[PDB]
């Protein structure tokens, strides 16, 4: 019943913004009254919350799996492909947790949390690279990383969006790739 | 009395949201009744859209006055500084402006007026680059361009409010320089 309740959420969003389903709909999606959803969530919004945690973790997961396992190129790629299918797989739920970042605390907290990790292991692998010889020692890799996190977090949400102005879906993997293989690499 | 608006706008923004922000205190703020200050505009949020589009305009004429008038590396700081300084001059309104983006189709709509503008602009220069011999045929450059303008309107805009994750402020035109002039002049 949680899971038909989040399930039914992911539908809905699909369709329309959180502000436009009410817990009713989640309720009769989910085959239950009102007050029993009530049980399961205080709020529509700690629906969103727990789906946008479900996302992040399954992505920061699949980021793990590539850190305890091919050509410099091939190695980025393969990371920001992580956040490109696990987001792109996740559009509805992407959107609408990242308009709640204005609006819930959590949201803000759990998005701030994940991308201080995701920056901070970026940055981990640059400096390896430059200990091993492979980068230059230019900018500061946290500022670096910081950088090319916040590139990846709006030009992947502006393409999922279908935004004007957007990268098209299509290219965007390409387009990060380059600009973080030149800037790591990049005298 | 318009200008004495927009001036009482600007300052209370400073301080709070513009939520937190109603007529009476810009009508107060400005020396003018309430109904006097509908007939100079019909809403707070009409308020706000019009010093976006000053702010907007102020970057657009520096950009413009750079464009008919040094190293490769300069020519792209100076151009990244119009970005830094005007909207770094303009907190406030910069913050209250992203935000508005949300729950107003005419501050999305100046917003993705001028940001296809400042891509088409970016592009072309790298095309002229291209051109001349000075830049690789790497990505196609409207993409490279969308995505380095989605980078600088995120990490700026982090910066100036403080987030977490950001670059500070005193490291963010340096930071943004190194990956605009990697990417465009890299292989
Ligand atoms: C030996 C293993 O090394 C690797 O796998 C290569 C690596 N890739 C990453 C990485 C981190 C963040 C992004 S990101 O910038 O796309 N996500 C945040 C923004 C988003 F969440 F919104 F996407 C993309 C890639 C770190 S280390
Ligand atoms: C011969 C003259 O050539 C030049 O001056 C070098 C040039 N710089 C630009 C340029 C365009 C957009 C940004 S931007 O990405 O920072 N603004 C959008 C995002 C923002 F609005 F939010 F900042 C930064 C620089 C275009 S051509």
């Amino acid at each position: 019943r949680e899971l038909a309740i989040l399930a039914t959420a992911e539908n809905l969003l699909e369709d329309r913004p959180l502000a436009d389903i009410s817990v009713d709909d989640l309720a009769k999606g989910a085959g239950i009254s009102r007050p029993t959803f009530y049980f399961y969530f205080p709020s529509k919004e700690a629906v969103l919350l727990t789906l946008l945690d479900r996302v992040v973790n399954q992505a920061d997961m699949a980021l793990q799996t590539l850190a305890e396992n091919t050509d410099r190129e091939n190695m980025w790629r393969t990371g920001i492909n992580v956040f490109f299918e696990t987001f792109g797989s996740h559009k509805a739920v992407t959107r609408a947790g990242q308009a709640a970042r204005a609006t819930s605390v959590e949201v803000a907290e759990l998005w701030s949390t994940f991308m201080q990790k995701w920056i901070a292991y970026t940055a981990a692998v640059i400096d390896a690279e430059r200990d091993r010889g492979a980068a230059p020692r230019t900018l500061p890799a946290h500022e670096l990383a910081t950088a090319l996190n916040l590139m990846n977090e709006r030009t992947l949400f502006a393409s999922f969006a279908g935004e004007q102005p957007s990268v098209p879906e299509a290219r965007v993997l390409d387009t990060l790739v380059h600009i973080w293989v030149t800037s790591i690499y990049g005298e």
